[PDB]
C-alpha cells in the first residue's frame, strides 16, 4: 500500500530573494521540475553562471493528498547543497547535489496549504564537493521531487536515500544463493516478511517468509541466466512486503547475477570468459536544457553509445540519474560510477566525500552493471599526497570494502601524475587520463607510456580513465593539433584505438567524451563556455566522424561511413578521402568512376582521389554504401578555419578554465 | 546592403521590478526570445495567470554590430503594450502584441555599452483589445526582436511596421500588370531598379526610375491558384546610387482573382473553389505564444493532411512565418484584429491602430483574401460600435480594393441586426450541437437566414464540441467523449459541406488552446474543441472525419481505438475513409462491406471476448482492439 506522487509542477522560483518568503510569492517566475536556472548562463561561457542561493516555493495542499500514516519529501537532484522549509520551519538540509535524499514531514503538516520552500545553493566553500572541475555545477532542482505516502511500519527511507533492500548473490556453479536484505523503520515483531525473486518474465522463481527481525533471507535461484553485459543482460526481480495479513509497504528492485575479476593480464574478466572494456563517459548535460534531462533525454544519450557499440561507460564525474543506471542494467553496459572528489583535496571535505560515496553505494549497490567505484579524478593536480590526502583516500576505499564485497575501488590520476605516488597503492585498480596529442606531446606516446606503468606494476591494473581531442565545425587537409579541426580529432582517435585496443592489460579504455558538454570557464574553438572533446555535438544532434571510427572496432551493424562531408571546397588537385568501415573491403567512386579497391584491417581506409570540379563521391562495401562531395576550389575556403608547446593564444583559453 | 541580426538570445527578465534598472540586472531570470511568462500559470486554470508589467533587459555591444549609417529595433510580437528604453531614456511605445513595430534608435547608441530595457504589460485598460476573449493572453516577448542595419537612405521602416513595398497585381485576361509601391525615408539623383522574377528565379520583368511607383507586366501569367497551384512570384526592388546599392526590399507575391458568390459560393480564378477549412491559434502546450519556426511548420503540415483548403487565423494578426507557409501550400486565409466579445468605447482608436497594421503589413500575401474586423461584438448593437465598425470597413476598403471585408456573428445575434449589414460578408459562430439544441439545427437555420438575406454571402466561422479521453457506446452532448465529437462532426460536415452557398467554414478548432479560464472536462486552462490535442501529438478521431473529405491521400481510419472495454454483445465500429468501399474483419473472419458517399461507415460487430477489427480499403488497412466486458469501465466516463 505504497504511494510515490509527482510533485514537479507549479514551482515558483528566483534568484532575487534573500530570505524564505513567510507566504507563498505571488510575482515569482513559474518552472516545472526538473529544471535549473544556469541552463543559459552556464553553457554561453565566461564562468559568469548566476552562483548563489535561489528559492523554490510552492504548497502542499493536504487534501490533494492521499491518506497515510507518514509522508516524506523526496528530492532526487539538488545541485549543490539545499535546505528544505515547512510552513517557514527549517526541516532538512543536504550537500552534493548528486544524490537522492528525503524527509519526513507528516508533523510539519498542520494547516490546510503549507508552505515548502527549498532554498538551494550552489556557491564556493572548502566543504562540499565539486568545486574545482571542468564542468558547470549548474544550480536548482534539475532532477524530480516527489511526496511518498507509506504507513507507520515501512522500509527505511531515511538511510542516504537508500532503497531499503539489499541484493547480493552468490553464484555456485550454475546456481546462486542470492541474500536479500531489508531495512525497517518502526517495525512489529507481528508482521511478516515476504520474500520474492522474480523471472524475468514476471515468473515467479522462488519465495521465502520470515519475521520482522529477520531483515535477511538467501533466496535460490537454480538454472540462473546471468547477466552477461551485452551478450545477454538478463535481469531478475526482488519484491519484500511487509504483511497483519496485508501488505502494509512493499519495496522492490531488479538484479544481475554476474561474477568478474579485472585481471592484470587478461584486463577484465565477465562470467569467467574475456570481455574487453572498451567504451566512454558521458556528462550528464544536454545543451539548452543544463542538467534539467527527461527521461527521453536519458534514452537517447545511451541509444547512441548503444549504436557506436561501447561495452563501458564512465559515469563522471559524479553520481548519475537513477533511470540511467537503470538502462545500463537493461543494455548490460559495464558501469564506472564516481563521486566529485576532484582536482584540489580540500582538508574540510572530508565530510563531504564520506557521505557523497555512502550515498553513491547505498543508491546504486543494485545495480548489477556498476562494477568500480571511483574515489577520485585527478585528485593531485593541486600539490602532492600529504597525510591529510592519503588519510582521505584510505577512508573512503576502507569503507567502499565494507559495504561491498563484490566490486572494485578505483581512482582516476592526473597525467603528470608520477607513477610512484604513494596514494597509487590504495585502490584496487587505477587509470589515467592522458591527452598526448591534445595536450603537449604526440599521440605515439600513449601505448609506451601505458607500457612503462605496466612494467613497474605489473599487479597493478592500468587503464585509460580519459583520452580525447577538441574538435569543432573546422576543417583543413593539413591536419595539426591546436587547429581543432573534424580532421584531426579522426587521426588522434584512429591511433588511440590502434595503440589501446590491441593492448589486452588495459582494463577499460573511456573516451572523453561521447558528447560535448557544457564548461562556462572553456573559451576554446569559436564556441565558448563548451568543452568540444566529445564524438557527438552537445546538442546531440551531428556525429562527428570520429564517432564512426569506434563504431567500426565495435559494432556489429555494418556500415561505412565517408570522413569529412563538411570539408567540401578542397585547393589541392589530389586529395585525400578516409572511408571508416566495419566491413573487409572498400571501394570508392569518384564520379561515377572506379578510383580503386581499398582492403584495410585497422578499418581505415585511406583513399587519394583527383579533385576536378565538383565530384560525387560513392563508397560501396558489399550492398552498403555511401556518399559525399567534393570540389575544386582556387584557395582555401576561411570558413574552414579558426583563424606543453601550445601557442600563447591557446594556453590563454586553457589557462581561463580555471578561474 | 540591408543587414537583419538576431537579438533574441541572453534577456534579464523579471515580474518584480517597478521601474527601468540603471545598470545591467545581475540577479535577473535569464530567457531567450521567444519568450513568454505565461507558459505555465496560463494554461493551468484559474484565470490566474500573472497579468501587469515585466522588464526585459539586455546589452547592445556598439563594437559588435555591422555598422552603416542607422539602427533599427524591430519588435514582431510583443503582448500587448510596450515600451522600449535605450540608456534609460525612453525611444518607443506600442499597443497591441500581435503586430510588428520598429524603431530607430542611432542617436541613442552613444556609449559603448547600450542597455535595452523593454517593459512588457498585458494588464486590464479600456483601451487596448483584447480584453474579453475565450483565449489566453500570454504577456512578454514571444517573437523575435531584431537590429536593422540600413543606410541612411533606406525603404521605410517607419509606417506601422510595413515592408515599404506593394504589390498590387491586375490580371488583363492573360497577362498581369503587377504594380509595385515603394517608400522611401531620407532619400534622394537617386535611382529605383525594380525586378521580377518567377518561382526559379528568372528575371521576368525589370525597369528603372528615380517615382515610388512602378507597372510591370510579366505575360503568360502563373496565377496563384490555391493547393491546385500556388505559384508565386518574388519581387524585388534596389536603391541605386551611381552603380551600387544602398537598400533592398523584396516581397513574393501572387496573381489571382477571386470573388464570393452568395449563391456559388466562393470562387477562385473564375471557377468555383469551395473553402472548407478550420482555424487555428498561434499556442502550444507548454511553451505559451512563443512558437519557434518548426511549430509553425508542424501546424500547417497536420491541417495540410486533414486537406483543408482555408483557415480562419483568428482572432488576431499571426506570424509572418506562417502567413508565407500559406502562400507557399495554397491556402486560403481569414485574418481579423482581436476586436472580441464586448465593444469598448475608449478601445476605438486601438483598433484602427491594430487594423492599420494587420494590412500594411500583409498586404502581399496572396493566401489573404477577407480582412476580419470583429468577433461576437455583440455578447445589441449601438451607434458608438455601429460607428467603429463604419470606421473600419472603409479604412479597409480605402487602403485594400482587392480584398473584402468580413465578421463574425454571435449565433445569438439577431439577423436583422443593422451591425450584419457593414460588411461585405458575414460568418456566423453556431454551436447547436454542443452550447444546446440538437445539431440538426445548423442546416435549417443557415437555410433561413440565406432566405431572408439572398445577396449577403453567408458563412461559418466557427463551429465545435469539445473532447477529451472520454468514450462511451451512448454519445451524448455533455460527456465531452471523443464519440459525440465524432458525431457532431459527422452531421455537420453533412450539412455544411453539401451546401454550396455556405462560402466558407472554419472548424472551430483545429488544435486545443489554452483558455486558463476554464475549469472543464477534467483539465482546466483549455478549451479542447480541437481536431488535434493541445500538444499536436493525437489526432482526434473527429480529425479523420474531415481528412476523408477534403485529402486525396488514401487512407483508412478506426475510430475508438481507445474505447476498448465495452459492455454490449453488440457493438458499433466506425471507420472513416475517402475509398469507395471498405471491409471490416473480426478476427480474420468477414463482417460485411460497406460503402458509403458520406465517407462513414458504421459497421455492426459482435462483442465476444477479445476481438482485434480490421479495417480494410484495398491495400491500406486500420487495426482496433475491443474486448466485452460486465460493467463499463469507469475510467472512461467524466464522472
Ligand atoms: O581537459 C579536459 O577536457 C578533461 O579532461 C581532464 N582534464 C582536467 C584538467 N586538466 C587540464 N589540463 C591541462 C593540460 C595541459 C596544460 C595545462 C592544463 S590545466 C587545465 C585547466 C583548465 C581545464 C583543464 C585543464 C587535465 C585534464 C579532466 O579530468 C576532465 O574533467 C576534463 O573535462
Ligand atoms: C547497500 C546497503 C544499503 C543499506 N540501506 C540501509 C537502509 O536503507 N536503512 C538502514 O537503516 N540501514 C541500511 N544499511 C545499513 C548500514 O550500512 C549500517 O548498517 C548502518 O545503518 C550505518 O551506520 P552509520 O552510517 O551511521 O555509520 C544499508 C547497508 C548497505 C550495505
Ligand atoms: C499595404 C500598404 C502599405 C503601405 N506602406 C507604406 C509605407 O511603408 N510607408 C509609407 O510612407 N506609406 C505606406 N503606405 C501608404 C499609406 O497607407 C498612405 O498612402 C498614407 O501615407 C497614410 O498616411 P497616414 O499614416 O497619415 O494615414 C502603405 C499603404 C498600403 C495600402
Ligand atoms: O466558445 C468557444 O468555445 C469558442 O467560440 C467563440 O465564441 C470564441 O471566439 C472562442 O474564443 C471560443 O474558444
Amino acid at each position: 500500500m505504497r504511494e510515490v506522487i509527482n510533485f514537479n509542477t507549479k514551482w515558483a522560483f528566483t534568484k532575487e530573494a534573500t530570505e524564505v518568503p513567510k507566504e507563498m510569492p505571488e510575482k515569482w517566475y513559474w518552472v516545472t521540475l526538473p529544471h535549473s536556472w544556469n541552463e543559459i548562463d552556464g553553457q554561453d561561457g565566461g564562468n559568469d553562471y548566476y552562483r548563489g542561493t535561489c528559492y523554490y516555493a510552492k504548497q502542499l495542499k493536504k487534501s490533494e493528498l492521499p491518506e497515510a500514516d507518514c509522508y516524506y519529501l523526496e528530492l532526487r537532484g539538488a545541485n549543490a547543497s539545499a535546505d528544505v522549509y515547512v510552513n517557514g520551519k527549517a526541516v532538512a538540509h543536504h550537500d552534493g547535489g548528486y544524490s537522492t535524499w528525503r524527509v519526513d514531514i507528516t508533523k510539519e503538516l498542520t494547516e490546510e496549504e503549507n508552505l515548502i520552500v527549498i532554498a538551494v545553493e550552489n556557491g564556493v566553500n572548502d566543504r562540499v564537493y565539486p568545486q574545482n572541475a571542468d564542468f558547470t555545477f549548474y544550480g536548482g532542482l534539475y532532477r524530480d521531487v516527489n511526496i511518498i505516502a507509506v504507513n507507520k511500519s515501512h522500509f527505511d527511507l531515511d538511510y542516504y536515500g537508500g532503497p531499503g533492500i539489499k541484493v547480493t548473490p552468490e553464484i555456485k556453479g550454475a546456481d546462486a544463493s542470492v541474500e536479500v536484505e531489508v531495512f525497517l523503520t518502526n517495525a512489529a515483531a507481528d508482521q511478516k516478511l515476504v520474500y520474492t525473486v522474480k523471472d524475468a518474465e514476471g515468473k515467479e522463481v522462488a519465495k521465502t517468509e520470515t519475521a520482522a527481525g529477520e531483515t535477511k533471507a538467501v533466496l535460490s535461484i537454480p538454472a540462473v541466466h546471468l547477466w552477461n553485459g551485452k551478450k545477454d543482460p538478463y535481469l531478475y526481480t526482488a519484491e519484500v512486503a511487509l504483511v497483519g495479513e496485508e501488505a502494509v509497504d512493499a519495496v522492490s528492485t531488479r538484479f544481475g547475477c554476474r561474477t568478474f575479476e579485472i585481471d592484470p593480464e587478461r584486463g577484465f574478466i565477465l562470467n569467467g570468459e574475456e570481455y574487453p572494456l572498451r567504451g566512454v563517459s558521458r556528462h550528464q548535460d544536454r545543451w539548452g536544457i543544463g542538467n534539467a534531462l527527461l527521461p527521453e533525454h536519458h534514452r537517447e544519450d545511451i541509444d547512441l553509445i548503444c549504436e557506436l557499440g561501447a561495452t563501458t561507460i564512465r559515469l563522471a564525474h559524479y553520481q548519475h540519474d537513477q533511470y540511467f543506471y537503470d538502462l545500463c542494467d537493461e543494455r548490460g553496459l559495464v558501469i564506472w560510477a564516481e563521486i566529485p572528489y576532484i582536482s584540489s583535496h580540500m582538508p574540510n571535505g572530508r565530510e563531504n566525500t564520506i557521505s557523497q560515496m555512502k550515498e553513491l553505494v547505498v543508491q546504486n549497490y543494485n545495480h548489477p552493471s556498476i562494477v568500480v567505484w571511483g574515489l577520485s579524478n585527478e585528485i593531485t593536480m593541486a600539490g602532492s599526497s600529504d597525510e591529510d590526502l592519503l588519510e582521505n583516500h584510505r577512508i573512503l576505499n576502507d569503507m567502499v570494502h565494507e559495504m561491498d564485497h563484490t566490486r572494485l575501488t578505483t581512482i582516476a590520476v592526473v597525467s603528470m601524475c608520477d607513477i610512484h605516488d604513494p596514494y597509487i597503492q590504495i585502490p584496487d585498480v587505477i587509470s589515467y587520463n592522458h591527452y598526448f596529442g591534445w595536450y603537449g606531446g604526440d599521440v605515439s606516446m600513449n601505448g609506451p607510456w601505458m607500457d612503462n606503468f605496466h612494467k613497474e606494476f605489473p599487479n597493478i591494473p592500468l587503464g585509460m580513465s580519459e583520452y580525447g581531442c577538441e574538435a569543432l565545425n573546422w576543417h583543413t587537409s593539413d591536419p595539426k593539433q591546436g587547429d581543432y579541426t573534424e580532421e584531426y580529432q579522426a587521426y588522434y582517435h584512429e591511433e588511440m584505438i590502434k595503440q589501446l585496443f590491441t593492448r589486452k592489460y588495459i582494463w577499460a579504455t573511456h573516451v572523453w567524451n561521447m558528447f560535448d558538454f557544457g564548461a562556462d570557464a572553456r573559451n576554446e574553438g569559436g564556441e565558448n563556455g563548451q568543452n568540444h572533446k566529445g564524438l557527438v555535438t552537445f546538442d546531440r544532434k551531428y556525429k562527428k566522424d570520429s564517432f564512426y571510427a569506434y563504431k567500426a572496432w565495435l559494432s556489429d551493424e555494418p556500415f561505412v561511413h565517408l570522413c569529412g562531408k563538411r570539408y567540401v571546397d578542397r585547393v589541392e588537385d589530389t586529395t585525400k578521402v578516409t572511408v571508416y568501415s566495419n566491413l573487409p573491403e572498400v571501394e570508392l567512386f569518384v564520379n561515377g568512376k572506379s578510383a580503386g579497391k581499398l582492403q584495410a584491417e585497422d578499418h581505415f581506409f585511406h583513399f587519394e582521389v583527383p579533385n576536378v570540379g565538383e565530384s560525387t563521391l560513392v563508397a560501396v562495401a558489399g550492398e552498403y554504401k555511401d556518399e559525399s562531395h567534393i570540389r575544386k576550389v582556387d584557395t582555401f575556403n576561411e570558413e574552414y578555419s579558426l583563424k606543453g608547446g601550445f601557442t600563447v593564444i591557446r594556453m590563454i583559453n586553457l589557462m581561463g578554465a580555471a578561474g
